Order: C-alpha cells, then structure tokens, then sequence
C-alpha cells in the first residue's frame, strides 16, 4: 500500500526481476557468471508511516534473484558496506571454505571488507542464500536474504510467465514476533497492483519462504490450482493442490493455467499473516 | 460427565462423519447431472463443553457445515441465504469464475443479512476439498463455524471403499484473544471418546481429512496401531505418503486409506499434545 | 556443551548404537527377537549448570534404538522402575493390548509393575516409541521416548555409515515451552564433537523428531542435499533438498553422499531452536 517509489521497494519489478549475471567462456568450454552484491543499511517505508530499519544485498529486499544454468561456474563478488559483519550463506552444493559461515575460512566479513564466493551451479532447483551472521534471527529477519534459481542443464518445459515470489516478514517493535508480512517485500503491494497474467498462459512461481520467528508460512490461490515441485529439484510433480505449506528455508516451483479471466486473491492460508500484508490479487486478462 | 450428547450439543459428530449430501440432481441437455443444494448461514448456540456455550454462526445449523459430494464434471448450483445478524459469503476451494469466488469486492461480493446468492460452477478438478466464509474480518468468519467439505469423486480410477467418512479438525475460541480453548473432530470435543467410530477388521477405510483450524499454524493427525495411504488434497490417484501420522495447516487436506488388521480400541487425535487433551481425540472401534 | 561423562548422555554413541536385541528362532523358523526396556528416573546435565530432571527408558535420553527385520517376531519386556506409572506406545502394527494406552489391556504399567509387548516387526520403515501415560506432554517430554528400526526384508542398499537423529526439546521451568534443544540428548554436542563422515560415502540417517510444545522441527545441512524417505516406509525418495520439516512423531530416512571435505553445518532451520542446542556440525574426511 505504500507506493514503492516512496517505500523504496518495487515488488511488482522484483517479481520477473531474474538477475542472470555477466556470462563469459571458460577455457574449458564452461560458462562463467558474475555478481556484484553490497550489503548495505537502508531505511525502507514498509507501512504508512513505519520505517524499517534493514539490512540489505544491493539496496533491496528481498535481494537479487540470481539466476545461473545447471553446471556453470558462479562467482559473487561480496562486499560489506553495513556497520556489522555479515556473510552470504548460499542453498546450493559447495565447498565449507565458500560456505559463508563464521569461523570457517573467511567466516564473517568485516564491515569495510569484501570476499568472492566461488562455486558451482548445483544441483539444478530452487534455492536461496541469506546471512548466516549470529545473532542468527536479526541478521534473516533485517533483510539479507534472496532467491537462487539454477535451471537444468536440458532446460524445463517452456514458461510463457515465470516468476519470484519470497515471503518474508517484519519485525518493526522488536521482541520474538511480526508486525507485518508481504511477497516481494511490501505489505499489500499486490492488493493495489494485482499480477497480471494471461487466461490460459502457463505460469512459473518459483516460491521461497524467508519468514523468521514464525514456524511455517503458507500460500493459498483463489479459485486454481497448481502442479507443486518441492525445491524444484525434480522434474515430475509431488502435488496438485491450491495451498501448501513451507518453512523457513523451504522452497518449490508452483506451475498452472489460470482458466478464466478476473481478479484471483492469493494469500497465506494463516489468516494472521494476511490480514498484516501477505495478500494479493492476480489479474487474469482474456 | 464424558463428552457432551449430540441431542443436547446441537451437533451430532457421529452422523456428521457418514453424510455426504448428494444434493438434489437433474439431468442437463448434454447429459451431465446438475448438482443443487440450499445453503443458509444461521446465527446458532452450540453447548460444545458442559456448560460452555459456543455462539456460532453456521451454514444449515450445523458445524462443520453440509459435507457437499459431487461428481467430477457436474454442473453444481448452492443456493446460498444469509439468515445471520453480519455479512457472509461462501467461498469454495475448487476451480471457478472470479464472479463466483465469495470475495467481498468482486462480482456480488459480500451477502448482506436475509439476501440470497446461487454459487454455479463445475465440479473441478476431482479431490477433497472444502468450502468457507470469506467475509472480513477472516479469523471469527471461519473460527465461528462458517466452513464444510466439498467432495468431488474422479469418474475414473477410485476402487470401492467398504466404508467413506469425513473428518473435519477444527478449534474453539471462547473466550476471545488469538488462542484456541477446545479442539474437535467433527464438532464436538472429545465426542469419539464415547462414542467410538465403528469400523470392520480388513474393511477399506477411506477418510477425508480437513483441516480448518484457525489461529494455530498446523494441526496433524495420528491413529495407533495403523497405518495408512496418504493422498495429498485427494488429487492424485496414487498416494504420496505410507504412514501413521500427517499434518495439514489450515486449507490443506487429503484422503486416507487404511485397512484395521486387528480387532479392538485403536486412539485416533492430533500429535500435537496440547491439542488432544483439549478435544481432538477419539477411538476407533475394530470389529472382527 | 557438556562432556557426555558429567551429563550422563554420549550423543556420539547414541548416534551409531542400533539395538539388535537379543535373538531366537522359533519353530516356525521365524526369528524371536527381544529386548528389556526399564522406566527409571535420572538426573542429566544438558547445559553447563543445568540439571534436568529426566524419566528414561533404560538410563538414557533418547531411550534405546530398536532394530529388527520386517517379520520379526518382537517381544519388548518393560518394567517400570519409576515413580509414576508410564507406558511403552509404539509407533507400527500391533494388536490393541499391546498399544500401551491406559484402559485398554493392561494399559498403565504401576510404579513396580511389568508388562511384555508382544508383536510383529511391521511394516518396514524408520518408527518410534514413546510413553502414553496422561498428562501426555510430561510423560513424552520428560525423556520417555526412542527410535524403532525396522529394515525391509529384502534390505536396502547398504550405507557406508548409517545413524539415528532423535530431535528433542527441553523444559527446565516453569512455563509449558522449551529453553534448549539437542539432537541426540545434549544441546550442542556435535557442535564441540562433530560427527565424523568421508567424503562421497552413502550416508544414511534416521531422523526422528520427538519434540514437544512446539508444533515443528526442521533440519537442515549447509552445503549439501538429501534424498528424503516420509517414514522409510518407501523404497523411492519423495524429495531432493537440503531442509526438511517434521511434526512430533514425524520421521524418515535422509540419504546423501558428501562430496567436499570440511565442517558443514547441520541444525535446525528454526532459528530460536538452532541458537538453543540444535545446532551441529560434520566434520568431512
Ligand atoms: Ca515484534
Ligand atoms: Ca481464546
Ligand atoms: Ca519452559
Ligand atoms: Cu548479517
Ligand atoms: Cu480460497
Ligand atoms: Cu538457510
Ligand atoms: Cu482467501
Ligand atoms: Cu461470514
Ligand atoms: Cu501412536
Ligand atoms: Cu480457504
Ligand atoms: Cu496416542
Ligand atoms: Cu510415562
Ligand atoms: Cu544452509
Ligand atoms: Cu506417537
Ligand atoms: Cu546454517
């Protein structure tokens, strides 16, 4: 509800936002791609009048959704900008050296300092990265966290409109609990300006759940129902359903064809955590 | 003084568990069955503890609601009255136009109180699913009783269960605040207690499971002794799981399938502890 | 952490200790296998200073893993040496006297008393056990519960090296909800003794969550991926990921070959339960 150019977050841009990095050729025939991401504190406008206080990959939250193809080879350059250490923990197969984990290898990263994560892109799914700085809580729940999608090497079946959508929340008052919950980073965003998608077009969501102090988080569709890939790792679904639940640090890909044209709310089936932001609409065009 | 009497509670869990309404039916110009119930939101005190007087507000007087059953490709019409004191709607977990979906804001939106609404769809895709009130504010409009099962059987490919039930978990709020203070299965805490489900040694038993339980994130499921097929949603014609104990949050639901190799007394509740000695525990009873 | 000597707990043998019990053949030449379960009540250290007051099957926090292959005839001799009744209820088929419910059968075993469950190792799967006696969230949480083997009968593909990972919380106080968590008995163990694993060995773990209060558990493994088996009730896996999630009385086999040597990090995805005790490591040789 609050307008992004004012909250500093643009969820609509964020959702088919896929950061594919600069690719280059190994001289081994292998694909090479690269990132830049900066932690950085920025103030964010989440609520009418409620400032956030985050911390930041690249200025934004959820952060870059990184995307690479099953098999490349991946460097982030990482620098720290913030005035605590942070790291960047990535869901994906690596090394313990690359591992962003305090105390093994590099470990925490110094504000001020900068460090390459190398690794690379597998196992082909839906993955994540986030800080793995203690105290663990804060360092998630402040804003250090996006999504890592790894397509296989053969490619999927064809989307005509693939998307990110990471569920998080905000503790703004401190203590152990949520004052607010969105998709893509602002409460009610997609209330005011619905996905649009066309009748009939299959729709790619890549879903990751971030939500700290919560247990479990969950998404419901109005009206549809979609094939679900738990952590997008196998090619055949393990559901059909219109809800289903994650928790911190679960993922999936959820595919369908809106049949019919309107507006289709989307929300946590947790009533709490919609009625505080994490709700929507998808427009469907005839 | 053990759970209390269906008579008395204004809720009978027992029978709740076997009546799957088929509605009433005619045949369309192209042959499929057209499927119509009457649905009507009721303002209704349900005794759900000895002496704890539960005001719900329930579609036909009864909670959980009708357990509506279809064929998979029907043509389904629920003529819909709003007798209660507030606004309410029916929104069904099912494949239909946004017209017809009980948002408050689209199409017809929000039925005020002693106006009327026919919900039309097909019956899609086949599964277990369920039906609620979608007014706001969301907790009481479901807490308060507004929700049911919505069955719809595949035209092909489900072998004949000896014996087909329902089974909706769901919580009381009684006194206010965000927290649960009794738990059923079917309406009324610890009912199955006393009145054990009756089922025969090496029968097929299918149930459909559904969770409704507002303000707790998850509820789950466990039965001793046993153990069961499990089909996520009731989508699938295989099961995606083999065991004695399933959770669900609120929304999700599936179907189990089992067959009770023993006579005896088998303890069916939540694994949640907390949840079970406030009402969601019962028995089956194994005949030889 | 507290070194297992002081606490009255070893996580790392916990890890790896499958009990096969004691065997027979009968004149059927299926085989009798056997076990003695006593109740009894024991202090445990689980965090420096802290002393928990604990109901044990046989001494330990997870109770004894049971191991046996699907068919087995299974005889579970308990006796309960504790102060309060308690029961043995396991998770697999049985008849309804042998269920360890109160009023049904012998039901509650008395303070003294002793009861032999009988029945058949089935089905084939990754299962539990745990005390049933009423109030129900004590006598789980107290210590009253452990892990239940049943391997297939024809096996399964042998594992380089297979463990048990038994999830638990502790309450200590006064408010029904938890102030530390551990796999294996003792919060943080395996961050001070990490567990011992080579590098592309088929590793195989039976992941059990027992805890209560709370209504979820998860595990998760820095680094690597799983295939994951609901129950072990399956011969395919049902998901490939790195996070898993499981109710109380939840469980299922995780099978993963390390392909880098190191430290990685495995513990909750709970951030509050990872900070509280259920936080480890492998160490990767
Ligand atoms: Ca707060
Ligand atoms: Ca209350
Ligand atoms: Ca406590
Ligand atoms: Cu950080
Ligand atoms: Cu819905
Ligand atoms: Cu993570
Ligand atoms: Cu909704
Ligand atoms: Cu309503
Ligand atoms: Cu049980
Ligand atoms: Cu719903
Ligand atoms: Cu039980
Ligand atoms: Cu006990
Ligand atoms: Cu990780
Ligand atoms: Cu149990
Ligand atoms: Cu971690």
């Amino acid at each position: 509800s609050v307008l992004a150019e004012r909250a500093g977050i643009d969820p609509t841009a964020i959702l088919r936002d896929f950061d594919r990095g600069r690719t280059s050729t190994l001289p081994d025939g292998r694909t090479l791609r690269e990132w830049d991401i900066v932690a950085v504190d920025k103030d964010f406008e989440i609520a009418p009048g409620i400032i956030f206080k985050g911390w930041s990959y690249n200025g934004r939250i959820p952060g870059p959704t990184l995307w690479a193809r099953e098999g490349d080879a991946l460097r982030i350059h990482f620098t720290n900008a913030g005035a605590h250490p942070h790291t960047i923990h990535f869901h994906g197969v690596h090394r313990a050296t690359m591992d962003g984990t305090p105390g093994i290898g590099a470990g925490s990263i110094a504000p001020g300092q900068s460090f390459t994560y190398e690794f690379d892109a597998t196992p082909f799914g839906t993955h994540l990265y986030h800080c793995h700085q203690s105290p663990l809580a804060p360092h998630i729940a402040k804003g250090l966290y996006g999504g890592f999608i790894v397509e296989p090497k053969e490619g999927r079946p064809p989307a005509d409109d693939e998307m990110v959508m990471v569920m998080n929340g905000y503790n703004t008052d401190g203590g152990d609990d949520n004052e607010f919950y969105s998709v893509n980073g602002l409460p009610f965003h997609f209330m005011d300006f619905p996905v649009k998608v066309k009748q009939h077009e299959l729709v790619r969501i890549h879903l990751i759940n971030v939500l700290e102090y919560d247990p479990i988080n969950s998404f419901h569709i109005h009206g549809n129902f979609f094939h679900y890939y738990p952590t997008g790792t196998m090619l055949t679904p393990s559901e059909y359903t219109d809800t289903i639940s994650q928790v911190q640090g679960q993922r999936g890909i959820l595919e369908l064809r809106f049949p019919y044209p309107g507006k289709f709310m989307f929300h946590a089936h947790k009533t709490e955590f919609a009625e505080l932001g994490w709700m929507g609409f998808f427009e469907v065009s005839a």
